[PDB]
């Protein structure tokens, strides 16, 4: 299941749904990489 959709993530541990979603450092949050 994808985590993230906009959920604030900690950089130095990101869980999102990689490689779809990362934590965007910048906007703090699991962004899409779409």
């Amino acid at each position: 299941d994808c985590l993230g959709a906009f959920r604030k993530c900690i950089p130095d541990n990101d869980k999102c749904c990689r490689p779809n979603l990362v934590c965007s450092r910048l906007h703090r949050w699991c962004k899409y990489v779409f």
